[PDB]
């Protein structure tokens, strides 16, 4: 039952022209700040990740799909806030490398340790840390992991596989990139075959295409991932009906949603940015891919089955969910893709925050890994890099820029961003933090050993 | 005991190699942020501007100046965060203008109301709007605006003086680019003969070159901005020395500290960020600026001078210190010169939170007016902006860039970005708000009307 307060409103007020028309207070907060701190413990834990998705990031996002003075009823709603920092580690001098990659970030918010970009689930030593999905299931908790990239994408892999690499997707590339991790060779195995060994209740996204891949030794050897998988009693999901159609998920049946040979199809589409392309070409107006329909679950609706099927364990869960492709489409320079998984990605937290302030023990966090590229800069701009101008919900035109890459993906860059979070223990995500503290209170918040 | 705790550590607590070395907390925060909230009445005020210190700008200093696991002892200090809005308004359709430059952001936490980018204390419609300095003084209050910026210049102008444009330093200008407010055609007059109108009790800046101009009416006319200054009963400054001699500072002498002919000289000196800077030329250390001198006031010095001086009035006092060359220097992409001034702002930040630790009853506010350019980005990237390696106290390479601009200025970026505050009525920067807002805040928790 309701106690704690979600933020009903942060939009401007009124005529942002007139006096206070743009305030998106209407009183006192000290109030409503007391009423949203409790240290009692979390049942429940639900976090959402916007990979890549900085303040800049959401800002454009907002001032695009909800004018500037709009308000996103999910990512903008959580009442506590704060920023903090996610620097990787240099492998060999163990120095802080300013400007990790998503693999290093979600290590360590997920095993409370720093290591070096690349490495997943492994320190700089690559000694393996458990993760606090691993830890949530050896509790006996529940576990979710949904995401709109391919499961063996860094975000979602870190949670249930330990690699020296990334790029280790399956049995091939394991042999290849991470010896040490290679089935044949006495390792744990590739991303995929550790993923299938974590069994999380509930697995949802993409990335069917490694799971085509056969395993090189073991009791499975032989035989493609996804025989394995239906071997080892996992219920296999492929589309939005087969999804919906499920109607448990646990230990004896784990729930395994393949929805997409790699990342699911992103929400809009929108032109590359190019040079001068504020300057030159016309403004942009996003539009929703084809390629979405109904036969793909969306990242709401994803959110919103695994809730159902982890609510029922009385003793808790874990949920984390990723919205992967604002990070994916940052890279390519395109605002259209970008600014639709952002939008994508506040459907996913207003489930998730509407399913929390009724249950009433539940932690709700959304955050990012890492700041990206983007920048929303003047119209009038002349940069060397790429831009485009876009027709806001304002009817005002806003211009995006990439410029700290010549090559073909835009980067990272290192700048604290904003975490936020509502429910009990949310408080320790508000002033500066760091990255592995968001591990260190998820842990704290359920009372895990 | 001060019930109400300034964040004392939250540095990298160990090896941040190991787990849990890099965690910025020691244990969970909900006590500590409820101590942290009060409503009662602020008896006195101190904002604190980062120009252009969006969250980029503040971690590049931080990764530099106290390595990636640092913490600003004043910056990072305050318990209570948040990000803001600070968009402007295209002033023919009154609809948002996504970044804004410094003259229409400082309108809008000075007065409540968006504008149109170069306004200052004006709406769209050029009508004046009261400042909250205006309205601190007429309350009986002591009043503080300090800057290392020409007093003339955008923030500290637009707690005093209602002009269309910016530009309008003084008579010359102001016939020319304000004739609406130009004193020899009915208005108010030029930015400088407004400021000496508003007559705060403590001013304290650079920009003493606007005051040769003579003025071209009124009472004064013939006779020299210093003169009328000096005519009206002002005590100039012009240096520590002649500082720190003030033992008073009131309506009656009303200080007014000139200690440059333009902006004040900044903290650090290092090269400019150059194409492929990172990649061929050497990492930078940055090197003290041999004519920072010692006989002119530093933030840190002028800021402690004005809570001396203010702090007398029993009534309470409002004060906005501005760490103005961050913004500057970020424009002139020098990494150098921008992390010196951020360093220094934070000085003044330690000064002023631990007053108010001890005062009990003051309200300070950190944070910035708009975003900037600056991004920290991966040692080996090759953009098609400036670019620069530099070795931060960690002993490790750090790399910023700046791609916004082929043109002379790198510029301001639209994301929203962190604002922090302590003491009563600190709860209102928590979450998301806009700019506006911040007005109303300061304007509520010192009551006035
Ligand atoms: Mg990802
Ligand atoms: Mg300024
Ligand atoms: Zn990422
Ligand atoms: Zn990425
Ligand atoms: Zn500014
Ligand atoms: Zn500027």
């Amino acid at each position: 039952t309701p106690e704690m307060p979600v933020l009903e409103n942060r939009a401007a007020q009124g005529d942002i022209t007139a006096p206070g028309g743009a305030r998106r207070l209407t009183g006192d907060q000290t109030a409503a700040l007391r009423d949203s701190l409790s240290d009692k413990p979390a049942k429940n834990i639900i976090l959402l990740i916007g990979d890549g998705m900085g303040d800049s990031e959401i800002t454009a996002a907002r001032n695009y799909a909800e004018g500037a003075g709009g308000f996103f009823k999910g990512i903008d709603a959580l009442p506590l806030t704060g920023q903090y920092t996610h620097y990787a580690l240099n492998k060999k001098t163990g120095k802080p490398d300013y400007v990790t990659d998503t693999a290093a970030s979600a290590t360590a918010w997920s095993t409370g340790v720093k290591t070096y970009n690349g490495a997943l689930g492994v320190d700089i030593h690559e000694k393996d840390h458990p993760t606090i999905l691993e830890m949530a299931k050896a509790a006996g908790l529940a576990t979710g992991n949904v995401s709109t990239a391919e499961l063996q994408d860094a975000t979602p892999a870190a949670l249930v596989a330990h690699v020296t690499s990334r790029k280790c997707y399956g049995p091939s590339a394991t042999s290849e990139k991470c010896p040490g991790n290679a089935l044949e060779k006495g390792g744990k195995g590739s991303i995929t075959e550790q993923l299938l060994n974590a069994r999380a209740d509930v697995t949802l996204g993409g990335g069917a295409k490694t799971f085509a891949e056969t395993a090189t030794a073991g009791e499975w050897q032989g035989k493609t991932l996804r025989e394995q998988a239906q071997a080892r009693g996992y219920q296999l999901v492929s589309d939005a009906a087969s999804l919906n159609s499920v109607t448990e998920a646990n230990q004896q049946k784990p729930l395994l949603g393949l929805f997409a040979d790699g990342n699911m199809p992103v929400r809009w589409l929108g032109p590359k940015a190019t040079y001068h392309g504020n300057i030159d070409k016309p403004a942009v107006t996003c539009t929703p891919n084809p390629q979405r329909n109904d036969s793909v679950p969306t990242l709401a609706q994803m959110t919103d089955k695994a809730i159902e099927l982890l609510s029922k364990n009385e003793k808790g869960f874990f949920l984390q969910v990723e919205g992967a492709s604002i990070d994916k489409q940052d890279h390519a320079a395109n605002p259209c893709g970008q600014i639709g998984e952002t939008v994508d990605l506040d459907e996913a937290v207003q489930r998730a925050l509407e399913f929390a302030k009724k249950e009433g023990n539940t932690l709700v966090i959304v955050t990012a890994d890492h700041a990206h590229a983007s920048q929303i800069v003047a119209p009038d701009t002349k940069a060397p890099g790429l831009t485009q101008a876009l027709n806001t919900k304002d009817g005002a035109v806003m211009v995006m820029s990439y410029g700290n890459s010549e090559e073909d993906s835009q980067e990272h860059t290192g700048s604290q961003l904003r975490i936020a979070a509502y429910g009990p223990h949310a408080a320790n995500v508000v002033g500066l933090t760091d990255q592995t503290d968001l591990f260190y209170t998820m842990k704290a918040a359920l009372g895990l050993k």
